[PDB]
């Protein structure tokens, strides 16, 4: 049975006209082919539970209307031939829209600040209104409700860096009021840690459990942040800043303590710390993450140069985006979409200066869509579909259209600019040479688009958990042999790759600045001194975010060891948790998803 | 552009067929024109103006209803033939029948009462992305019920029961405050908060689009002693040893329920009190006159009213009520509802009363196939890996009824000319009396026969149809016009907004709700004079044979929600803005049920 879709001629022509050219096999690999068949998409389904069934089945459809709706309006903005020319670029692969079955509809994410919650609670529930809550018990449980309501309003990361802040307000006052047993203190608060950890890991966006950020923020970010913000009780939360440090510890302390009982992955742990010449301001909470993380290593450090950017945060955009974790308060990304550079480098042939006049459009290209996407959602914003803009928790004008980046090393590549020696894998210095000039013509269309578009853009390497294979895919399908790599890779030097870590922390220094920390340098690994040592001289060489990596077993019961026997059940291992793409994941699942 | 779908051609040939037969409206009054289209149904939605959150679920029902559809097809014609699996094809697009939930048909069941026990057992194991122990306090008690609900809720269609939730909650508030883990002077709190915990959890939109529908029930001492005998609690005890513990617990609830709605109104859970009651009297009279005390405030709670406890002793032919409102007995479910157009038949019969009976019995007998086809289908899915509640026995199969809804009656009759008024306003006629009789008896006598014929055990039910009730008659209207004068079909015997004598109301459920086994509703409209007044009139009513009733009230809202009688909030000030009433045997806002009901005309 044929079903209409009410497209534009112009719409079904172009769809036609790329048919033709590309194939079936292309729009197979772009989630167009079988997919959008229910019959076919069903039994193949029939292959986690049903209820996962009505998220998956729309996703081809929704993706389908988004792709028409964002040709629509980039016809509207810039006319026809741009707007063609991303649909074909988008199917082709050359650039990859992410959250693309969402991304005419809602947004992506969005570091929050939990203020608002505190002060109103939730009104903006219609199902039932929430009055502020007034123990730790209610405050917990108007968290688990915010990030059921905010992770199906977006795609992306929930934020809740200042979490402990308001946390140890209600900790302080369910202990005034005489609400806690004082001889078990430390399993109240360990209790309310274990109900908010565990619900966080459900699959409340159905197919899976939300995506959720927690920040030890240090003693100088605290500072900074909540400079002169009062409690609801009128004191200064700045004069808790002891307090809210002890509490931060307690949690890491709990989880590193939780795993063994039953693994999990979020919410997705960084510290934030200030550094300069040579040294954390913050010692303290340094040597304390450096501590906790010898067991698990499930902290991502996050290093910055200064707070300035963060001053009294409670029209050009400030504060660090990233993707993985570590988004400073009240920043986000509406969208990301990514530049195929080992795409690039094919169409180039060898020739840099074709690469980076290529290059050059397609950001430009994607700055276009971007700003189309940004028009789309101040409508859906205006229809009323989208109250995370209307309480004021999602702020539209403080997330950055975002310019993504993949594959760079199988680029450099490509272009015959990577070689090996005694020290494995690395660039040739044409090559280093060469990704400062693509960073630096990104940088410069950054820029030039808040003075072009109205809003602050900004570039990130992303984790491309998904693009970084259906990418490496199109381009095998398109040029066959002349594309060797199976998958394109996230860091600046791949994550397999033999080669020095000297190397690695080099580039990283080198580059994760041009990206404004919009990266992550992840090491597969022995003394805590030892250790301390190593963040240091990786902090010292520039860069900005990092975190190293262990092989975690577990059993079927979630137990978490290292070995091939468990050492709670004795059950063998079945499975392995490790930091693929920024957060720590079961293998398996990974896997079976590439 | 266009989309191809993988029908065999007999099912084309079929779709073809009837589009020509019936035109594209009839299409489009079942959910299968323009919402098939993509554009047309999100430049549509995009101007209903919930969130964007319900975009992503509304967006693929036509769909999945399509598919649900083109499979009960497919496994109908593989064990009836062609002809039924047409038959039945026919009757759902034209409005003979309705099924219930058809865009998850193929895919999940309906709904189930459950019992805690393995939740308290086994805690969460499974939950795949993370996994729970068994509970050790109150509060992880709580927190597991919550992510029971949202685990439940999205794998049915329907209502999440939870009957013995006081039982397994008692014990955790007597071990938390044995331990010191509960300060005793706030004993009171740490309860009544996590009744607010948990009944605030239970009105979130966990179902996206909308909250669970949950149920809990006040089991009165008889009903706990019965259920409960010989099971024992996790540190040993016997559950029966604290049947007043139990009670009281409850007792609290409802107390702190009329306690909390002034604060802020809410329709879960719905509220039954289950009573046994037998010559005249209530065998539980302690938990009757706190029931009927505690309704005089809000009327928020539906009366359960049975005469034996021998169908939940000690909880292959199924017994036990089995009710989509509530009051449906531990470990009883449905895993579909198939609903039989009444006043259709009453169209093609055109008053022979005898032709009538006829097609009634013929297209019950199409009903049964249709749930033995889907039932199949489910067991298909259980075994796919699906559907986890089958595999770690909180939903049970072989506890499952295969429903005959019926829907129209009174509208039904008044088509054939058996209804009437007098002094006492409208009525059936005595002929109209037999008559409804006669069509559920047959109904009841097939649905008997089915148990032999299909292996398991089908029920009949007046269903609320708050949806149905409406297409129905649209589609009826579309194919008969002026032989069918009304917008919507009634749910009750008696039409709720029928000027009727309340004790023609009374008499008719008492005649009848028999012989859907409590599978039906009663709620009268109100003030009484006194609480003496009040309890006789339950057990009049209870005397007359009514298995399951409610009276309702008009309760107030404001902007905030708090909730009153009148025009002016007593805790803000603010003005009325809004009602909520027991519309369906439900409490809902008014406003709610209007739009959502003229989104459908
Ligand atoms: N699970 C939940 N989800 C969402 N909101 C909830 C939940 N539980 C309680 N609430 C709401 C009810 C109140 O409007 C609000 C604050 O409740 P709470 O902090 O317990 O104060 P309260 O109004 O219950 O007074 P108290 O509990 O001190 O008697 O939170
Ligand atoms: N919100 C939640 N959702 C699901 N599971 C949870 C939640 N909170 C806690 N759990 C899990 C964690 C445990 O595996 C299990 C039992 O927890 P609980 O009853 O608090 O005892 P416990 O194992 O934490 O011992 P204790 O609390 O005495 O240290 O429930
Ligand atoms: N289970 C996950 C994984 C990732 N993310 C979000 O997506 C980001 C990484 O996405 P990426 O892997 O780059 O996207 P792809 O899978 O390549 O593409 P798509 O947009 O289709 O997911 C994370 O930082 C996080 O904010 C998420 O919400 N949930
Ligand atoms: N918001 C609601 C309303 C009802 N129900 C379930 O559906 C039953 C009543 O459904 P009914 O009104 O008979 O179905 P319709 O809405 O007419 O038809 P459909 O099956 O298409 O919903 C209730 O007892 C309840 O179990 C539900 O899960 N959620
Ligand atoms: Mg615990
Ligand atoms: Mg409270
Ligand atoms: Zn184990
Ligand atoms: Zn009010």
């Amino acid at each position: 049975m044929k079903v209409q879709y009410s497209f534009e001629r112009e719409f079904e022509e172009l769809m036609s006209d790329l048919l033709s050219k590309y194939g079936y096999e292309m729009f197979q690999m772009d989630g167009l082919g079988d997919q959008l068949d229910v019959v076919k998409f069903t039994e193949d389904f029939v292959r986690t539970n049903i209820s996962t069934y009505f998220i998956e089945i729309s996703k081809p459809h929704t993706y389908l209307y988004s792709l028409y709706r964002i040709w629509q309006k980039m016809k509207e903005m810039f006319g026809k031939g741009v707007a063609d020319e991303f649909v074909e670029a988008q199917i082709n692969g050359a650039v990859y829209l992410h959250d693309r079955h969402h991304a005419a509809l809602m947004p992506y994410c969005f570091a929050y600040t939990l203020k608002p919650i505190v002060e109103k609670g939730l009104p903006f529930i219609k199902t039932i209104k929430s009055e502020p809550a007034k123990h730790l018990s209610t405050f917990i449980q108007h968290v688990i409700q915010f990030v059921m309501f905010a992770s199906n309003q977006s795609s992306g990361a929930v934020g809740l860096p200042d979490f402990f802040v308001w946390m140890w307000y209600f900790v302080k006052k369910d202990l005034k009021e005489g609400i806690i047993p004082r001889d078990k203190l430390d399993w109240y608060i360990e209790q309310h840690f274990q109900i908010l950890t565990y619900s966080l890991n459900q699959p409340i966006r159905t197919t899976q459990s939300p995506y959720t950020n927690f920040t030890y923020l240090d003693r100088n970010y605290i500072k900074a942040i909540f400079e002169g913000e009062r409690y609801p009780d009128g004191s200064l939360i700045t004069d808790h800043v002891e307090d809210i440090i002890a509490l931060q510890k307690h949690y890491w302390e709990w989880v590193s303590r939780e795993r063994e009982r039953q693994m999990f992955t979020f919410p997705v742990l960084t510290a934030s710390l200030l550094y300069k010449d040579g040294k954390f301001l913050d010692e303290d909470s340094a040597r304390f993450i450096n501590k906790i993380n010898m067991k698990w290593q499930d902290t991502n450090w996050y290093i910055s140069d200064s707070i300035d950017a963060v001053a009294s945060c409670c029209e050009k955009l400030k504060g660090r985006m990233n993707s993985i974790g570590g988004s400073d308060l009240n920043i986000g990304s509406f969208k990301v979409i990514t530049v195929n550079l080992p795409r690039i480098a094919l169409e180039s042939g060898g020739d840099r200066e074709k690469y980076l006049q290529i290059l050059r459009h397609r950001v430009q290209l994607i700055k276009k869509a971007l700003a189309a996407v940004r028009e789309i959602i101040k409508e859906r914003i205006s229809e009323g579909l989208l109250p995370l803009y209307e309480n004021g928790l999602m702020l539209l004008n403080r997330q950055y259209g975002t310019i993504g980046v993949t594959g760079v090393w199988e680029s450099a590549s490509i272009m015959g600019l990577t070689t090996e020696d005694i020290d494995g894998l690395k660039y040739t210095e044409e090559g280093e040479v060469f990704v400062d000039n693509v960073l630096d013509t990104i940088r410069e269309e950054a820029e030039k688009g808040y003075h072009e578009y109205g809003f602050t853009f900004n570039i990130e390497q992303v984790p491309a958990e998904k693009a970084a294979v259906t990418l490496a895919q199109k381009d095998r399908f398109l040029f066959g042999e002349k594309q060797p790599f199976e998958i394109y890779s996230n860091q600046w030097v791949p994550l397999m790759a033999n080669t020095d870590v000297l190397n690695r922390i080099r580039y990283s220094g080198k580059w994760d600045k041009k990206v404004s920390g919009g990266a992550i340098l992840h090491i597969n690994l022995k003394t805590e001194e030892e250790s301390f040592n190593m963040v240091k001289m990786i902090a010292d060489m520039g860069v900005m975010y990092f975190a190293f990596n262990t092989k975690i077993s577990v059993c079927e019961d979630g137990h978490a060891f290292y070995g091939e026997r468990c050492p709670v059940c004795g059950k063998a291992k079945v499975d392995e948790y490790m930091r693929i793409v920024g957060y720590l994941v079961p293998v398996s699942a990974f896997n079976k998803e590439r």
